[PDB]
């Protein structure tokens, strides 16, 4: 029972455990994690080479959000782990290195996923694609678009062009995946590619016997993939002068082999989303041991989270300008989740979880990372106000539901990926799905699947409905006979384009840090609730009018008569948008997928509200056709009147049993409709979020939360003078962005959105 | 109503069927071909075209023969169906046009397979390959042996090293596919095109369904990229000014729109054999039209025929030296099924049956195409007669049992495929398996699966036999145990194999010339049956002692008595080698396959008896170690010595109701044994065949046969002076080879083989 020397020395002074037996994260750190609960008081200031740095790096920000484009890209090189030579802002004064390519911001070539996005993004960009890239990832290594197209249906194209499941993972990398980069730190790369080798062997039988046979096969590949994928990591940190093979010995290490970890990802995936997990904490423990040690000082940890951090405000992908729409604000999805309550009791709260807030002080708002603050009434009060003074201050911060997420999977070291995906750490993924228009499955329900504004048969052909007004109980029956429908299409285009994600652009890098079986989940998602609840509610509590035209094509709609509305806590239309969640995810529920994965649910849109509401006719609601539909599950653009609790309570009410994949619910709220005084504001602020969260066994509760504290007239004064508010950041929807980074129309979206003016 | 302006012109006399409303070839043949029982009287001879065209690609012929190596071959060019420019012999000379690359017997790169052949073919051949080639095919394309690695278990990887399971396709195209080529002639491209994407349609349902789900979006995608193959066919003809969008309105068109089918083949895959099908009785209906309508004389034909078959002979692949010694000859294996019988009754013998066998006389023997008589006891006696008589001059054909074959499919349209594999054209293909080293798998059962020449555990680790003398029922006992160990790693190795080619070397271009679903077997092969059977007679009816090594190693064996030898028609020992036939053909049968392709045996070896004979010691039947097998389930060498009926008889008792993918016997005989004269000959020949592949209830018959009439001392004084046999040709295993393109080792085998004396 000799452990390898190399091991028990890095692993000096830490507490005894299985992890030190097989590969178990959450075990090292529940035997070594020190609980915090003081204050900030300790917390440092950034140091002059931090300074020097980010400052020089947001001369490359503001140039980006200026000509709302690339600073650079590749033009001739086909990354991978091992493609680029090291790159640094300035060698003499990184703490932590790594970059995608050999420049600062400079975005790379992913042509795995697809040679025409590429292209695009070359012609919008105006610069040119060398031919030879172009040859190889058309005629050599097909694509994972490519394989898309060759098995789409010309169903599904339709649904594509209409506006009715529009922006899926059929042109980008999916994403949705966390690796577990916290293995990197603690194992080496040595340990792990020896514990793989393990997991290839253990299929041999199975293979032999002719157990499920091409699933076999496939995950036999995928491990020796997964294999060689971790042998290029230690190429790649060789670039860098570091030698990753074995256990970071000390703090620098932890954090420098676990960016590591990740740095491979975003250096061969190009995925919507690429988070980086549950770190903080880890990082945590051994931040703890060297200050003991008097090895490092607290400004010097500081300084090492800082440059992380930095490193993670500048990851970037080269996108298209039709990519830039469904997901905008230059967005990376870099989540970090930090604290939250273990299992046993104790709160997961550190040191360092302060230290990751303070980036925000220390190098100003920040957009990227994706900083999710896993909220429990049972936190240190002393963590849950300084949370709420970061919001107050930056409103660069998201808050999630520890009491619902941590009993539900019974597991304290689960992830937030993306926006509000939920996933435990290197066992399981999601095969991400974006969002159907649910909106549009209404309006094509009242016009018998006829496009209302392509006049093409998109829906299956049915006869439209012939009434002079609207009754609900004649429009659901329809709605619900075309949900059918939408799901069998939704579901079919998704098991084709994981089906080729899979065969075409393998996330070896990311799966090579997860266990042997990874559990899959199917992500649908649906875009504007609200206009579709809405719009049943003033057909069960109004009158209105269908406007046909010489088909009888109903374009537009006459509203005679105060209906209900989503977000002011009034059953009667809260009780719609909670029916519509629960139907269709018993919908899509009882179809088969690829590889099995659970199909789940999210009310969750990203900047798919103006897209699809710009593809979206007149609704029943009132709705103006070409208007945006509400970011994520949020009430339609300033229908949520009652204040707060009203509008927080409206959304709470939706079931995240139904939507296990997340429900996202961006709140914006004004400095004094919180208090007098930040004192005030805090407390009040933290007693909001006590009262959304609150979790019990009759009531479920809030799954997540934006928060946005300012005004109205500060951002327009931002529209008019953009160089004045560089750093300026905002919670748009499950996401941060800089507000700069959004184009006019994007802006046009937040600007118009409800701005909390009371409780 | 299918029949289009176009359609009707160039079907212009043609009598109606179902053919002309679907894709049924069959069809059309039995509809319009004119059966023909005359003799070879009307043949006409060589052009002055011919000729010098032939004489020029002699000269390359020579260089490759005297050389060991290919004329030339690209470098820095990835293949494919567009990828060259047209390439002549001669433009002004050539009435069928077409070659793999730009210039004659110049060897192409297929990438797609494996880099690492590609580059060790570079370095044997003295050549340097293209680093961009490399680049692409190592870490962007991943290719089918790579794959295969990736997924093998070491226990497969020791077989390989130890000679028990080597040469699989692993490191080369698999082959044993046939497209049908006629299809293009019949139809034109457009048309299969309609065809295809009718095909594609029809898997709509069952996707969005999900009814086998990942089996429907594999074929789909199949599908799709066989119909982007049709279209690349169009673009390969293009260049060499030729339109096949339209179906042939002449017999040079039809010539040439088949021959433009295979050529796309022969210009994307590298497979093992590249089989041309069944079509001289097709391409004679268009011929027997031109020359009825008088457009074309008799001499005109062959001439078309001739520069035809002359492209046939010209196909080649860059292969390795390990390839070369596995594969002797420089083969390629583009047989051609001619004759046999019709279901109804009638022969499917034509003018151009005589037409194609004429091409040994117009342009002197040739090895390829490997031509194959479909011989039945029903055939013209003409035709009989003439067959044998080209036999006798050329030792080039090779003949099979379609009074075996036809009922058996109930088809009168299958063809060969590689050497004995039959299949019914674009309804069927096999899953190449190579073979198996059943010898060996005798010594391992003798030796607990340690090798008698690594000294090294590569069988199931288990007590090797004891005492001083053989006894027979017990090493049969352990024997059938090492079988299922043998028929275990056999089929998985395969399972892999499969799979990965179908993932990373998909024949598109062939199975686009397919129906929409394909009957696949997996062919596997037995190497070395009577090298196994006669140790079980020796260890049977004599005294056979093991003479152990100091760690009881069984190396070698003393005999006592004499014992009867497979093909001298003793049952007491052929009854032995079928049932070894049997048993491993009920033990491969029971295990789970890729893609649930029904498993088939082989007892077929190709020069992987002189492969396997190297690394196999001293077996009981006296054999000496390094000692070459027997070719096929041919009698080991001299061993057959009770003249032609004997040997003829015992491979003839070989159940090909055990062995569906075949059994192949090459056949040598001295010019005096058949008689005094060519006619004396010829009609014993004919009778010899006639009572070998007499079939009947209770006589199932045998199912190949090579014909070779030569006598060992002009073989002896070929080694000798090689440029005085330039284009002499011999049946060595299944298919012909010049016999100055073997090695000296190779030829070795051949002189040492048995000589048919007497009948
Ligand atoms: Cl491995
Ligand atoms: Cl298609
Ligand atoms: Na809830
Ligand atoms: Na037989």
């Amino acid at each position: 029972s000799e452990l390898n020397e190399k091991l028990a020395t890095a692993w000096e002074g830490f507490t005894k455990g299985d992890w030190q037996n097989e590969v178990n994260v959450r075990d090292f750190i529940q035997k070594n994690y020190t609980p915090y609960e003081g204050d900030e008081s300790f917390l440092a200031g950034a140091t002059e080479a931090t300074t020097t740095l980010w400052d020089k790096v947001m001369e490359g920000v503001k140039l980006e959000n200026r000509t709302h484009a690339p600073v650079d890209f590749d033009t001739a090189v086909a990354s991978t782990i091992t493609s680029h030579d090291a790159g640094y802002i300035n060698k003499q004064l990184e703490k932590i290195v790594g970059l995608q390519t050999e420049a600062p911001l400079k975005r790379a070539l992913i042509p795995f996923g697809g040679i025409k996005m590429i292209e695009g993004s070359c012609k919008a960009y105006n610069r040119e694609l060398d031919p030879m890239i172009k040859k190889i990832f058309t005629e050599y290594r097909k694509t994972h678009n490519q394989g898309v197209f060759d098995v789409y249906t010309p169903d599904i194209l339709r649904c594509r062009k209409s506006g009715v499941l529009t922006g899926l993972p059929d042109a980008y990398g999916r994403g949705r995946i966390i690796g577990d980069y916290r293995r990197v730190a603690l194992y080496g790369i040595d340990y792990l590619m020896k514990d793989k080798l393990a997991q290839f062997t253990s299929l041999q039988a199975d293979l032999e016997n002719g157990v499920n046979l091409e699933q076999t096969i496939r995950l036999r590949e995928e491990i020796a993939e997964q294999h060689r994928a971790l042998g290029q990591m230690k190429e790649m940190a060789a670039k860098y002068g570091y030698d990753i093979s074995g256990p970071a010995t000390n703090a620098q290490e932890a954090i420098q082999w676990t960016y590591f970890g990740y740095l491979a990802a975003v250096k061969s995936q190009n995925g919507a989303a690429m988070s980086f997990g549950r770190t903080s904490t880890f990082l945590d423990v051994y931040i703890e041991r060297d200050l003991k040690a008097g090895k490092i000082t607290e400004q010097e940890a500081q300084e090492m989270v800082d440059h992380l951090v930095m490193k993670l405000r500048m990851v970037r992908f080269l996108r298209t300008p039709e990519y830039d729409e469904l997901f905008s604000g230059d967005p990376i999805w870099a989540t970090e989740s930090i604290g939250g309550m273990g299992l046993d009791g104790r709160t997961l709260v550190t040191k360092n979880s302060f230290r990751f807030l303070n980036t925000l002080y220390t190098m100003g708002p920040s957009p990227e990372p994706n900083m999710t603050i896993l909220w429990s009434e049972k936190l240190p009060l002393n963590f849950k106000k300084f949370a709420a003074k970061v919001s107050i201050d930056t409103s660069s911060l998201q808050y999630e539901n520890d009491d619902l997420m941590r009993p539900d999977f019974n597991n304290d070291d689960y992830a937030i990926a993306c926006c509000v995906s939920p996933m435990i750490v290197g066992k399981q993924m999601q095969f991400f799905g974006a969002r159907a228009n649910l909106a549009k499955t209404m309006l094509y329900a009242i016009n018998g699947g006829v496009d209302e504004k392509l006049k093409m048969q998109v829906g299956p052909k049915s006869e439209p409905i012939k009434g002079d007004v609207l009754n609900y109980d004649e429009v659901m029956e329809r709605m619900d006979h075309f949900m059918d429908w939408l799901a069998k299409q939704y579901i079919t285009a998704l098991n084709i384009i994981h089906y080729m994600h899979d065969k075409y652009s393998y996330e070896a890098s990311l799966m090579a840090l997860h266990d042997r079986d990874v559990i899959r989940t199917m992500a649908c998602g649906i875009a504007g609730l609200s206009v579709a609840a809405d719009s049943l509610s003033a057909i069960k509590y109004a009158k209105v009018k269908p406007i046909r035209d010489e088909d009888g094509l109903a374009i537009d709609f006459e509203i005679e008569g105060e209906y209900p509305q989503f977000g002011n806590n009034d059953p009667r239309v809260d009780d719609l948008a909670v029916d519509l969640v629960e139907r269709f995810m018993k919908k899509i529920q009882k179809l088969h997928t690829y590889r099995d994965a659970i199909p789940t649910q999210s009310v969750l849109t990203i900047t798919s509200n103006v897209v699809y509401g710009k593809k979206t006719g007149n609704t029943p609601d009132g709705r103006r056709a070409g208007a945006p539909f509400g970011p994520g599950a949020n009430p339609m653009h300033g229908r949520d009147q009652k204040g707060a609790v009203a509008s927080l309570t409206s959304v709470a009410k939706l079931p995240f049993a139904y939507a296990k994949d997340g429900i996202s619910y961006t709140f914006s709220i004004v400095p004094n409709a919180l208090g007098k005084d930040d004192e005030v504001r805090k407390t009040n602020l933290a007693g909001l979020m006590d009262g959304y969260f609150h979790h019990e066994a009759s009531i479920e509760g809030g799954q997540h939360l934006n928060v946005n504290v300012m005004n109205r007239e500060m951002l327009l004064d931002a529209m008019e003078n953009p160089e004045k508010y560089p750093q300026l950041t905002i919670r748009v929807s499950g996401y941060a962005v800089r507000f700069n980074s959004l184009t006019k129309e994007q802006q046009q979206d937040v600007i118009t959105r409800t701005f909390t003016q009371s409780m």
